[PDB]
């Protein structure tokens, strides 16, 4: 339960020191994935605030302090980070919560599979 769940953060403090942009510059991040992971990860991740941790095309935010790695289809970084959780700095300061917002929520159906639509 750690120092109380409600005098603590509700988990060992996610957040591990990241808005840590000095090694997660440009050339850092795909450095990093030592040209291994998919196409279009360049620019998509070093705008994304996304660094390669270690594992086979995994991903994780370096500037936000949370990770996302691969666990579903293709789904471009840029959709599968804002729906793991909009409170990412870097993600946010590039497209904003109004991008994060059309991300994380949906284009209209938001009822999944139908329920009532
Ligand atoms: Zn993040």
């Amino acid at each position: 339960m750690s120092d109380a769940v409600s005098s603590d953060r509700n988990f060992p403090n996610s957040t591990n020191l990241p808005r840590n942009p000095s090694m997660a510059d440009y050339e850092a991040r795909i450095f990093t994935f030592g040209t291994w992971i998919y196409s279009v990860n360049k620019e998509q991740l070093a705008r994304a605030g996304f660094y390669a941790l270690g594992e086979g095309d995994k991903v994780k935010c370096f500037h936000c302090g949370g990770g996302l790695t691969d666990w579903k289809p293709s789904e471009d970084p840029w959709e599968q980070h804002a729906k793991w959780y909009p409170g990412c700095k870097y993600l946010l300061e590039q497209k904003g919560q109004e991008y994060i917002n059309n991300i994380h929520l949906t284009h209209s159906l938001e009822e999944c599979l139908v329920r009532t639509t």
